[PDB]
């Protein structure tokens, strides 16, 4: 469900025990008026969870996108 | 379908005419030996395509995740 919506953000609460080693990939949702919505899909036994860009490893994930 | 690869990178060819207004969400694949793999799924009739993190608006998309 890719919900591009404003003010009410798809992720109000975020998963905070997320580990990049467990994250298979990240998903950044498009919200016209919300902060960067980031989803972490975790490997095999876990589910897909929504997390927050406050997470420092998240920023590094995207830092890898930046200038390589 | 995010393929699990390393060193060999999933996206060797990337969609180049991707627009932020057309992207519904971005998906960053976790590669420990590739510097960021980004997928854009475009709105309504469009499909899912892989793009490159070198894209300037992409970097800004993630800048919105950077300290906010």
């Amino acid at each position: 469900k890719p919900v591009s919506l404003s003010y009410r953000c798809p992720c109000r609460f975020f998963e905070s025990h997320v580990a990049r080693a467990n994250v298979k990939h990240l998903k950044i949702l498009n919200t016209p008026n919300c902060a960067c919505q980031i989803v972490a899909r975790l490997k095999n036994n876990n589910r897909q969870v929504c997390i927050d860009p406050k997470l420092k490893w998240i920023q590094e994930y995207l830092e890898k996108c930046l200038n390589k």
